């Protein structure tokens, strides 16, 4: 009754052009079995909807990765967020709401955008640029570590932790391999830096050992709660501004859409991060035997879910190729849905929207001029290189 695909989502030949093999596993069925690895697949709108909204039996705490915690060991501690279920990830949860909040927003909104506005008038100095090297990733780790509270020393550290762990949620590929060995160096800075002493006060992490004094997460968790700020809100940022630059790059009318209403920024970042789907898998595990569109599912099953198929889904979505920045974007899985989405989406939004709006008010043109890489990673789709030439306004 379900149908057995041999299409490897993890290969490089997916990674280089999705977009083909995501329509083959939507309409093979609401529920496909990759035999590559013993998965199940879901890959259309609805159906990867339902299963994020249903947590009791979708879980989160045998891992979002291949890899069962039941069958092996983490290759790291557990998140006490994202591989947690309520109740357990509830107040977890909340702090961490808390922390990255509307009311935290306002205290760094100055900074993030006025660090965005000279980023991009530095870049319409040299004209030709890298926006990837020179702007996906030079403005996050301008203005992230800072927002963490991260010293400066090991910074150099940081990309290539997210890296590995992003890889690491894939299946035991080469890529999950190389980025797993070797790792202690990565992982060692990183867990220092999550001890109190070594964040600055008034930062993320020392705001999330503030929390310790509420009852709400012991001492002993705190140290794992800033982890997961430094695993996942860098590197994520990093492929949703060059997506976001990408689009721009290759949809010019939509550019100068943008910048005749620079308030559309917000928006013009949230179809970016539909139209990429720069986080474009997860799994879950089924705590017991379950039915997903006709398809029965036994008990202790890993399930992938195609966020970046369900952003493209035509049964959905009106064009679903074409990037349009006055889209009507609330639905998209492009963070998630349900308990787990993105507790980070503010600080996300906040980077994408200042950034656009920067590029938006300063910018007339961009206009790719040089070989463009792109970047492999189990879980993260986005570029190596991205040689654009700007034009001033
Ligand atoms: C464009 C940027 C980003 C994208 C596309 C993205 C995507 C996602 C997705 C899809 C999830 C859900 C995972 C699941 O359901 O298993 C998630 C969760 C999460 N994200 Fe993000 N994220 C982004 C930025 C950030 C940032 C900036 C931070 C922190 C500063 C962050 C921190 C987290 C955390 C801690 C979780 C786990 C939440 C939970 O399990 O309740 N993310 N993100
Ligand atoms: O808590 C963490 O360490 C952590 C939290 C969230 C992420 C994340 O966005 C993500 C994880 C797995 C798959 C797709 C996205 C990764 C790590
Ligand atoms: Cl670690
Ligand atoms: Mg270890
Ligand atoms: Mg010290």
């Amino acid at each position: 009754t379900i149908p057995h695909l041999a299409i490897d989502p993890f290969s490089l030949d997916f990674f280089d052009d999705p977009y083909p093999d995501q329509q083959t596993l939507r309409d093979a069925g609401p529920v496909v079995y990759l035999d590559k690895w013993n998965v199940y697949g879901v890959a259309r709108y609805a159906e990867v909807h339902a299963v994020l909204n249903d947590p009791t039996t979708f879980c989160s705490s045998r891992g979002v990765g291949l890899s069962d915690f039941k069958k092996e060991k983490p290759w790291r501690p557990p998140s006490l967020i994202l591989e947690a279920d309520p109740p357990a990830h509830t107040r977890p949860r909340a702090v961490l709401s808390k922390v990255l909040s509307p009311a935290t927003m306002k205290t760094i909104r100055d900074g993030f955008a006025a660090a965005a506005d000279a980023k991009v008038d530095e870049l319409l100095q040299r004209g030709c640029i890298d926006a990837i090297a020179d702007l996906a990733e030079a403005y996050p780790l301008s203005v992230f570590p800072d927002a963490m509270g991260l010293k400066q020393e090991g910074r150099e550290h940081l990309l290539p932790y997210a890296g590995l762990v992003f890889n690491a949620f894939g299946p035991p590929n080469e890529l999950r391999q190389t980025a797993i060995e070797r790792s202690a160096p990565h992982q060692a800075y990183v867990n220092e830096q999550c001890q109190r002493p070594n964040l600055a006060p008034g930062g993320f992490g020392a705001c999330i050992h503030a929390f310790t004094d509420t009852g709400e997460i012991t001492p002993d968790e705190a140290p794992l709660l800033v982890r997961s700020l430094l695993s996942a809100g860098l590197d994520t940022t990093v492929n949703g501004i060059g997506a976001a630059v990408y689009c721009l790059a290759r949809f010019p009318g939509e550019l100068q859409r943008l910048r005749s209403d620079p308030t559309l920024a917000r928006n013009a970042f949230e179809e970016a991060v539909r139209f990429e789907s720069p986080v474009q898998t997860f799994f879950r595990t089924t705590t017991r035997e379950v039915e997903l569109g006709g398809a029965v599912i036994g008990e202790g099953e890993k399930v992938l879910m195609f966020l970046g198929s369900a952003n493209r889904d035509p049964r959905r979505w009106s064009d679903p190729d074409l990037y349009d920045i006055t889209r009507k974007t609330s639905g998209h899985v492009g963070f998630g849905s349900g308990v787990h989405m993105c507790v980070g989406q503010l600080v996300a939004r906040l980077e994408g929207e200042v950034m656009l709006s920067a590029l938006a008010r300063k910018v007339a043109a961009i206009d790719i001029d040089g070989p463009v890489k792109r970047r492999f990673n189990n879980t993260l789709r986005g570029l190596e290189s991205l040689p654009v030439k700007l034009t001033p306004a």
